[PDB]
């Protein structure tokens, strides 16, 4: 068949070992009538991929180990390789450049039929991004321009997450924006905050190289979230508290700092995957009654793929995609991932 | 001058005494050019009035005792008694039935000029509701129909709070609504949830007489918030978790129960005044990341007075105003208040 | 097979004959794996059904005559009679009470994947409402309560149209509402305007019996749209121009009158199917620049079915469904339809 | 007193003469307690100023000629020169850089107290922009940064109009935008469409130099609105019809072309001042029923001043302000205005 990567182990806390990723052989998949097979050209690696591997997994930890070796990868671009007859009839053709949405909506539960497909009750997940060929239902497949640079469109899915979070934070003309975390999603939020009219953008992180990267992506200020007094410096710099707070570190200290930074009537969005003891103490009197704060979550996003595809030419990923490796050299890619030095890493899957 | 009530003491925790209200003599107030004097006909008593008196007041407790005896009352209807020359020019005339907004916006700070007058930086408060005559700036004075029953329009201000909270919870066609607290604001939210298309309305309280009152105001279900298992019964009755949660008890257990009841993508609104240790622990992973919950505060409301005045004929206050006393018998009114038995109490101020 | 009604002719303007409806024999349909067959119990007849038959059809007129005899009917309730294997797996079972959505979304065009399924590019329409058994894709089938009165749930689809139009007009607390047309959709908008907090509701029609029906459904005022001066009486009665205008007659005079009634910053919604020369002259200077009016269209609605199903117990259809006939007596039902006397007519399909 | 410009004549159609602007002497104005006197440093000239002078004025034409010589100018920046005692108490001080809002809201009519101050019933207008010193109520005066370049902040008011129109057109991530008119407001909409995430921006005008200017301000395409076939080229270039249409020419042909360009479910905003016979024929069937178009007006904007002030550093006015003259040379400025060659002209008022 073909080359595919699988998660072979996850973080073992009672031996102190990290998770592993290994290439195995897999048979060539075949599409049914409504399905489409992609030849994958670029796949990107995500923070959730890293959490599976190096992360603290909750009651969920037993279940996942249950099913290793596990296919993964949900951020990918490539070219249609083969089309079922129904899909051909809906216009999909071999040779079309596309991206795929890992999530399969059932279209016949209540959430689905209220438009809330990201809350689908019979949600399917097709996680074969890190495969040379992958099959999806035609509803998951989205065309992109014929002249598209596939490397950048591999980031379509994480851009949807960033777009949903920005929209949920209500970034708009003249607002001040605080972004917790200078990772890949962070850098996309910086760019999107600019493209939503934000007049002040401040990024917070521990790592100083990443603060420099935030400024390169368009942030006005970039601050160390570990230095004490940081809240007041930040409020000073923005002339007041922040209208929009976006929490992407998944850490409870950043989350609490986010809430503190939030202006009266402001919108805070917690979109990271959180770990153990993930409590945000909200003060009913001061945060809510006196300050009228709005605290939101964010799961998956819905209906964002076409939008995201339209935004790609407005984004500059030369400031976000910081490493590219070949599938052959996947081992180095995952070393780079585990280093946590890089905003986004892509793998070129046909090499 | 005239009869007016003042708060003469507040809750003394280091002697275990309750707050007191006493009538004193006060001079007749006189309006400047832009001001208007009202002859007050009905005044209503509020939950915040009760918190001053019988309540736990925080670092705020020293400040308030600083300034006793203190005028109070912010829910009132009556008739214009005298008009400054500028106000007459804006159309206000002696004999007009009106209600007053206690809050005075400065109109020249940033919040004011962003439309967020409820967050005014130089906020003024005119708290002389429990006075036979009171003066306000013309911007605070709102006319009501010539044939209006003044008793019901005394509830205009608390209806604005209820309207803002309902709107913030996004009550709309086909949503399920959970209301924590079967007090006056609670009963108004029941009526307003009906008038916003809610298809399931469940009220929660400790007191059983109040649960009966909720059903009389239009609630579908009324449940005891102290009985264990109540969450699951409630979710059973509504066929699922609640789209809209409205927290008006000011208690942290009701607040936590509210969050638990809240559906995925639901809106919870915390509009009560909270007491000591008012912490809502929010789980970032389950409440926010997985469930996409929206948690909101609510302070004062903005631009709601004309709306509220238009809604009065749609409301039925015969199910909410449960006691009327004369100003002469104010002492019984405040006994009734301290009993906490009644949804709303009104005082007729010209008797 | 079974009994089914078909449109056998449409309005012939060059002979002055009306359209006809006739029962024919049809084979029993069979569901594929993802399909479901309904035994139809109640079917309702619509204004669009009447326009096909007695109406002026545009360039569209040649196309439709092309394909007579034509199945029709898109408003129906009944019971699941047979389930394909995939659908059974998604939980649909014989014996379940359901309603059907005539519209089939493809789920793989751009509108579909932006959430705008009512603008689907490969839209399918299953118009076999007036059939004893009909087949639909499982995505079109919605369950209703086990104890549901099927007669009322036959109106689920037109309630979705009414719900979308009300939402598009932004009916909400304290708004004034003008509804053009006292037909079935009109009566549903009256009820929905009440359930959205409207403080003034005025219905306009030519026919006086229908104005009485508007008052019975909850309208505050009901006026004759042909009497001259009607606009000013209406504005008088509402204390001003209308915040929400809903145009359901499909006539250009009602449409123009609607725009005139509309308040500054108001929302007018044109949701009827219009005939020949359907021009609304909008004055850029007075309607738009000075008055800041918002003029909207409305096609089909999207994601409204679950909502509508939840609203049914809040509606009172004893004031809307004014005639019920048996399928056997369909000929009288269509006479009643062509009379235009009745708000809604239902046919009981198993008799 | 001081130098001030007045409109001395308007367009005389029954002699074919244009309007005139002349400097006269005016006394120094004095602020009351709540007022503030500005020393004006920069004033900008507007399209409405040009319509008074060279324009077709309707039934309004007799009224305006009634009151010549008339003060004008409503786009200005400068420095506080003197403060009434109440205003000083609200924090305004001599030496503060500011801009002024010409519009005075009464704060005590129904529109005002519903938040719709741009629809104020007792609206006041202070049109003395083209004066060396002007007085306004403190509510009209907005501070800007101490280091602000006053020339650019003179454009605060027209930016508010552009911001309101953009918001009303719902410009947001991934939308296509059509702007009719490559004037100053046009160029600001180009910049704002970029800063709201628009993925395609096309400007339409007659004049080719102005089309080049649109491309310099960030438009993707710039097309001649007089060339036939232009609609289809534009739809070709954008891959479909436009989500957002903004009509700023005030001409009925551009308005009609705008509606034609508008996508299904799109938002068109007509914010220009229109002339004689300003009719937009809307087709109820095709524009509204089938296409679900949304057509909006726009008057003044509300609560936009602080926002606009925050956006100024995000805008680049070196591509918009194309001429600066001294008050001394005002005659050339108005020649430049009447030439209609330039996007925006500013006058430096202390020279
Ligand atoms: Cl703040
Ligand atoms: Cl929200
Ligand atoms: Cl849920
Ligand atoms: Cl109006
Ligand atoms: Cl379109
Ligand atoms: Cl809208
Ligand atoms: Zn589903
Ligand atoms: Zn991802
Ligand atoms: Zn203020
Ligand atoms: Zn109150
Ligand atoms: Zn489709
Ligand atoms: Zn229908
Ligand atoms: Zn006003
Ligand atoms: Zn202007």
């Amino acid at each position: 068949g073909m080359r595919q990567l699988f998660v072979t182990s996850i973080r073992d806390f009672e031996k102190n070992t990290m998770g592993t990723v290994d290439m195995m052989e897999a048979p060539m998949p075949e599409p049914k009538d409504e399905e489409i097979r992609i030849k994958v050209v670029y796949a990107s690696i995500c923070g959730s991929d890293t959490h599976i591997l190096t992360g603290n997994l909750g009651e969920m930890e037993s279940t996942t180990r249950s099913m290793l070796p596990m296919s993964f990868g949900h951020e990918l671009s490539g070219v249609i390789d083969k089309v079922g007859s129904t899909a051909e009839k809906m216009g999909f053709k071999v040779g079309q450049k596309v991206v795929a949405n890992y999530a399969k909506y059932c279209g016949c539960c209540e959430n689905c039929r209220e438009g809330k497909v990201n809350l689908c009750s019979n949600m399917g997940y097709r996680m074969n991004g890190f495969s040379e060929y992958a099959v999806y239902h035609m509803s998951q497949i989205f065309p992109i321009p014929d002249d598209a640079d596939l490397k950048d469109y591999a980031l379509v899915e994480p851009l949807t997450v960033a777009l949903s979070s920005a929209e949920q934070a209500k970034i708009s003309y003249g607002k001040s924006v605080a972004i917790m975390g200078a990772g890949g999603l962070g850098m996309m939020l910086v760019q999107l905050a600019r493209l939503a009219g934000a007049s002040t953008i401040t990024v917070f992180d521990i790592v100083p190289e990443k603060l420099e990267l935030a400024l390169e992506n368009g942030a006005d200020y970039a601050l160390n979230s570990a230095e004490e007094g940081v809240a007041e410096r930040a409020i000073e710099l923005a002339g007041g508290r922040y209208d929009c707070v976006l929490e992407g570190t998944g850490a409870t200290a950043a989350a609490k700092l986010g809430l503190q930074l939030l202006a009266r009537d402001g919108d805070a969005v917690y979109f990271a995957m959180y770990g153990k003891d993930p409590i945000l103490p909200v003060n009913l009197q001061s945060d809510l009654y006196w300050d009228q704060k709005h605290i939101h979550g964010m799961i998956q996003g819905a209906w964002q793929f076409p939008k995201s595809i339209r935004m790609i030419p407005r984004m500059d990923f030369s400031k976000i995609i910081q490493k590219e490796h070949t599938l052959t050299n996947y081992k180095q890619a995952f070393e780079d991932l585990y280093s946590k030095k890089y905003a986004k890493i892509v793998i070129k899957m046909d090499e």
